[PDB]
């Protein structure tokens, strides 16, 4: 889509910016061991382009990677809202989405634990439309002014910039402790939303309540949802952790070779609609960020379905210069009073003139709205438009009284809905409608799976454990012990410190559907899915093996690695480069038993692999009817759950791909009794 | 200091604007307590537009960095080979500040990738800033700066879909590698340990290219700059480089910072070789050419002087973040070369500050700020911190009285160019004869390393080379190997399935040279400031008590001890689910814990004996205090640097020695 | 002067905004503009924005960060800084707070409130309050500038606007243009009139101290310069500065008749020793005299000292009985005359009127 702007360099010769064909590769020098001269202009503008390359990473946000794509409208939404993208069955328009972490800087690690943002723009016909969403469908804090409070807590230490990407730190912990709003998108990142398999395996959430505007005026409250096709997965702990080590890009690269084999990611794109009567009739208060309204309460609408089908040209130009703006709404679409979003509404017009430079960032092609464009915006730094119209005020007769106001009632206006109101004095307080922020955590807690919560309970207990206060993990329990006595006591017993009595105000036994990660079933489809098959060179029929178990699992769409001592036809990898963490399963064929000491590899390391796989939950198995020496070797047992043994190639690939769906076999992890 | 002038306490108070006003800064004003937000609500936009433009751009390159303050003292009055101030008295001092860095990965990406290392050093002396901006590799990888957005453009990641991060593993890096021969000195190098090191205090510094020291006589000699780790030179094994990476992405920023407060600064002896400008092709290399090493043998080294780093940073963003290095930095008694490398690097470092800095005035900021008055006629700009007295800034003037004066090498301590220079021949985009061996230094290298050190760089290759997708980009690879040595592209083309080409011995030799080889360095000359784990358990008494003797011990002779046990309590630092073989130099089990090594929801299953397994893999010193555990790990218990004891005094011993060896070579397979 | 960087966003407590929406909007403007103009969000940190009172506050970083943050836990809430900053509102640490009587009540509209559509009893009360040749000038200052206007149709609709101010203003107006003025339209006139807006008859300035006066000489006669050194002392007693301008340049002198002008002083002041300049290579033809002349056409107190003045007001045709003319030989009777001239400061008499 944005073929126009596209520069190719598969021909000719090197040229200076204004197309003087030149070199590169020598400066100029007063003789030939002689100093470099200052009118070597071929140096210095390569040079000052070089040196001027970087621009400030994102303020938050900064790790992450994007996609082109469709968005397919299911039905003509007119009835609910006027916005032109919805208003007609089957009507495409293109996106663009970023996925990212929150916390970590360029560079930092994809499998960090954190929040994860899924910012989505429509160019529609009626200009960009954006939903700059999350991961989790709550937010840390109930007021835009704490945004820099919650960020600096969480980011690294300042005097030392000590530790990156990660909330396993004093200053996180005292500012949740603090501010218990913080409790709901805590256990929420501590659960396995925290660290998703992919992006692809993460739904996307805008948060905020908003509106839907009809074209008469009225409007109804919303809840956006992007529902993934892909299902519902994460990985535990312990990998994530290796992972972040062995391969950073794994979320990015994921996506990139979903997109590239034809299996590019889907979700449906869903809303919450309920009345606006019903503001304040579930409980709590639907200006509330740190709330969901339960799926009991308001079913998903599935509105069209958002595919990403095509990758970037250059990540720079796309990728790292997107800028999106919750202020970039249409017609049909508008605000609440939320207080978190509308300090946003802010936020994004002005952070873009840290990251561009200059006013004119909507210009750049990725921002660029696919319709003309009429205002009397004019200059500023980097314009690259030559205005025609020598009389940009309104109001004007030398222009024949154009560009003309649009409006609720000419032009097809942007209008606020016509129904707002406000009322009361003008006030620094906040709603005590916003008072209970321990309920919907402990809602949420109560809907995990026995496994995840013991999940859950695990990530508190390693992050808090690296809390070196004792004021601010008594401070942690107190907050936690309002979710939940039993949460306090099982953190409390990593820590050395006693749990303080049960406080029941906010304890109560409701669940919710739709999420659990552990409880979502088995995957919808295990396309994309990595199988690594450890072979030898040693035994050409372990290669045969590796060979004809390839075909077959290829076949059904999984991503197959062959890893073996060294490098050769139908060999991927090497034992020395192969990690556990690169597959979602792993086979052994009995050719290669033996190998279950080097120059080639560390020592154990085609063990080890085979060990990680099984401590992690995924699907095992050996290849060819003699398993005992590898399952021996693995202290793995035969009959176990996830755990594959065949001869017949067919066999096995038939029961190895039931336990890809499954994902995780979570009886291989331990319960607090 | 314009350090202290400008620091902020913020102990007390109440909350303020940036203009001194009185403010709150938790709730937004609404109309209405279920309102919108007003636009004339000052304090939220104040406070979010600083968040908004907290960022600037990271460093084009070492992006990924740490700093700390100091001092150098100087041995002597060096007055007979410079005219440096700096250096003209025994026992002068000059505060410091130093950054490490990595040069690939971005600002938040792991310390401990494999890398060339940055160590830029500011001396802030009685005569001016004077910044050495080096690497802690003596060579580059090119020689001419023209070609360095070639080689970052190579190595950086792939401009498609920005993969991977701070790797030279990918067909990019080596394809550049394999076509630009003048690489393979400083890829050597990078492939060997010294790609990754123990800590930022394990690594020495070198300046890399051939500067001069100038006298006042006008006369001058050629120098090369080597500062000498006092800590002694250390590695990482690359698969614990690797685990550290994911399980600790800012160790060597944390172990600098650690150093410090532990009263353990880090010290380098201050070096330079010395040569006369009659010397500059009698070495069988152009000292004008950066991927050329002198070797000791024909230069040795002086001591000119002791660095050591001993205070942390106040604020991260402010000091290490917004420091901003050039070798524009000069000071009277040194001088540059005509090495072609050096002289482009002159306008980039003065240029690029203008992007980080939005502004021309980054030599305002206080990290940058000289500590000897400022007279010139620089005016205005963004940011404009100074308001200048003089109203006629233009020399010649008189209604100023001529100030400033012109300073040179007769008036007012000016820095000079050295006299003796000269340039002759045509104006040429050219690249000297002298510059075409790109071959026998690598070799040099790769001989003088030992053979588990040959060994690792060979496997440094393969991992490497085996992730590079390109058939051609691969065969180009041995190509170049090759001509640095046959045995080295043998062994590397059997990880990857391709026929190494026949040995070209143009520049085969069997030379060594001293001071290359860590692992042939000997043993560490100080164990102050390593880490021991302690592996213990809460359920058995005697194991505590076992853990805290060894620790009242291990902690007068200066290491750093981990407790480490099923759940925290007194005396125990860390629980197993956060503990790591990578976090620890040397592993003690005592045996009250034999049981753990044999399931809990306490931690993951098999990590107590996962941590001993893969410290014993990775070469560290390990041992048991108080055979069930030796035999479960496999370790046998005859090893080098296998320890077992029940004397806790003896076990102390002989374990300090097994720090000081810090790798045991001999657990490693060879070809 | 070029960085210092204002904001009605620098408030203080014991102030407030008001809800006018021109306000309003100004308040976001002025905090985003200084981004452009600094290229960075440090700005308050200059020097002449700096505050005279400590500043306490979790901002940080950006580029051009000259503070030194010991502070290493800059967010609230903490106990790590022992919730350092403390919030500051009307009850404690004497913080800013928002008039508490303030309120909002009614629709989020984009509209304009009907009470702001009278644009023209204002502008009426305004004209009305100024004197006749005050009146004059303004309508005289619209002529010039709406002649310039290009566009009939422009032309046209200034006058519809103008007259509806008053009739009387567009028909003298119209009459300079060539275009009729519209009938008159009677909704918003009226005859009332207000203190304090107008100069010229806001009286006599209530001090001359820096008031400027020329006085013209020349070299030929050594009298002249005698005359002129003696009105200088006499009229810098008073604190007014003054320029003796002559052909060339010496001791006493400090202007040329080249660079001088009648725009350089409030009065001019011929020596009667001067009195024959009233042709050379060293100032263009006829420049004495154009300055004795524009002073006496722009209102200003002019006289000749000295007492042999016909000679000089004739060849400037200035009469010798004109308000705001002096001419005296005594220099102390002539400089007392001649600073009630200045207090006057402009001879109203000389501007013809419709
Ligand atoms: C008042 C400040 C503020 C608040 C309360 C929030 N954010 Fe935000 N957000 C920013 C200020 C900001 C920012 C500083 O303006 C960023 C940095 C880069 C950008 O364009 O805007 C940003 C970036 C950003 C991105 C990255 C977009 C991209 O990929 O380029 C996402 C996904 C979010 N945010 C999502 C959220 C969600 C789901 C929030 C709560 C519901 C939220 N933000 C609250
Ligand atoms: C022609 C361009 C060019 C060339 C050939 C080099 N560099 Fe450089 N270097 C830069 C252009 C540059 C730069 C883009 O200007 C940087 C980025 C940030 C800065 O201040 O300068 C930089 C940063 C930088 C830093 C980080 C300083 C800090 O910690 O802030 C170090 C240690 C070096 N370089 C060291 C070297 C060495 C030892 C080189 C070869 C002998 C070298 N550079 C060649
Ligand atoms: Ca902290
Ligand atoms: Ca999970
Ligand atoms: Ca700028
Ligand atoms: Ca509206
Ligand atoms: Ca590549
Ligand atoms: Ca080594
Ligand atoms: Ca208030």
């Amino acid at each position: 889509p944005l073929a126009a702007y596209e520069v190719d360099d598969s021909t000719g010769y090197l040229t200076s910016d204004v197309g003087g064909p030149i070199q590169d590769q020598t400066s100029l020098k007063a003789g030939i061991r002689g100093p470099t001269l200052l009118e070597d202009f071929m140096f210095r503008q390569k040079i000052q382009h070089f040196d001027h390359e970087r621009v400030p990473e994102r303020a938050v946000h900064a790790r992450g990677a994007g996609a082109h794509g469709t968005f397919t409208s299911y039905a003509d939404w007119s009835n609910i809202t006027a916005a032109s993208f919805l208003n007609a069955t089957g009507k495409q328009t293109p996106v663009f989405v970023r996925f990212s972490t929150v916390a970590g800087s360029r560079g930092s690690a994809d499998t960090a634990r954190d929040v994860h943002g899924f910012a989505t723009r429509f160019y529609t016909d009626e200009g960009n439309f954006d939903i700059v969403g999350n991961n989790i469908p709550v937010f840390f804090i109930q007021d835009a002014i704490q945004f820099p409070d919650l960020i600096h807590s969480v980011k690294p230490r300042p005097d030392n910039e000590i530790p990156q990407a990660a909330t396993a730190h004093d200053s996180a912990w005292d500012f949740f402790s603090q501010q218990p709003s913080t409790m709901h998108t805590l256990f929420w990142a501590m659960s396995g939303h925290g660290i998703p398999r992919s992006y692809r395996h993460m739904d996307g959430f805008g948060v905020h309540t908003f509106r839907f505007v009809k074209d008469d005026g009225s409007s109804k409250l919303i809840k956006w949802h992007f529902k993934s096709r892909q299902g519902k997965a994460s990985l535990v702990w312990e990998e994530a952790q290796v992972l972040s080590g062995k391969n950073a890009d794994f979320h990015r690269q994921d996506l990139w070779d979903a997109i590239e084999s034809g299996n590019g990611p889907e979700w449906d794109v869903c809303v919450q609609i309920v009345d606006e009567s019903q503001a304040q009739a579930f409980g709590f208060d639907l200006l509330d960020p740190t709330k969901i309204i339960p799926e009991e309460y308001a079913p998903l609408t599935k509105l069209g379905l958002l595919k990403l089908d095509r990758n970037p040209t250059n990540y720079f130009a796309e990728t790292e210069q997107v800028m999106f703006q919750p202020g970039h709404i249409v017609r049909g679409i508008d605000f609440t009073e939320d207080p978190l979003l509308q300090g946003r509404l802010f936020s994004y017009l002005d952070t873009q003139l840290n990251r561009n430079g200059g006013p004119n960032f909507e210009q750049l092609p990725i921002n660029m709205p696919r319709v003309p464009i009429h205002n009397n915006n004019r200059d500023g730094a980097g314009q690259m438009f030559i205005h025609r119209n020598k009389y940009p005020y309104t109001p004007n007769t030398l222009n024949s009284g154009y560009p003309r106001q649009a409006n609720q009632n000419a032009g097809r206006g942007f209008f606020t809905a016509p129904g707002r109101t406000a009322s009361g004095a003008l006030v620094r307080e906040v709603s005590p409608t916003f008072n209970d922020h321990w309920s919907q955590p402990r809602l949420f807690f109560n809907s995990l799976t026995p496994v995840e919560q013991q999940f859950l309970v695990n990530a508190m207990r390693f992050e808090i454990s690296l809390v070196k206060s004792e004021e601010v993990k008594k401070n942690v329990l107190t907050q936690l012990n309002r979710v939940s006595h039993d949460v306090a006591v099982r953190v409390a017993a990593a820590i050395g410190l006693g749990a303080p009595d049960a406080d029941d105000t906010y304890y109560h036994n409701n669940k919710t559907a739709g999420v659990s990660i552990v409880g979502s079933g088995p995957l919808p489809t295990i396309k994309t899915l990595r199988v690594g098959i450890l072979a030898t060179t040693s035994e050409s029929s372990a290669l045969d093996q590796a060979a004809q178990l390839r075909t077959r699992l290829e076949k059904d769409g999984l991503v197959v690695t062959v890893v073996a001592e060294t490098l050769r036809e139908g060999v991927d990898q090497t034992y020395s480069t192969a990690d556990a963490t690169g597959f979602d399963g792993v086979v052994v064929v009995d050719g290669a038993a033996a190998l279950f000491s080097s120059p080639l590899f560390p020592t154990g390391r085609p063990l080890q692999i085979f060990v990680d796989a099984y401590r992690w939950g995924k699907p095992v198995g050996v290849c060819g009817g003699k398993s005992s020496e590898v399952l021996d070797a693995a202290d793995v047992p035969e009959d176990g759950d996830g755990v594959y043994s065949e001869e017949s190639v067919d066999m096995f690939v038939e029961e190895f791909e039931k336990g890809l769906a499954t994902f995780r076999f979570t009886d291989r992890f331990a319960l607090d009794s």
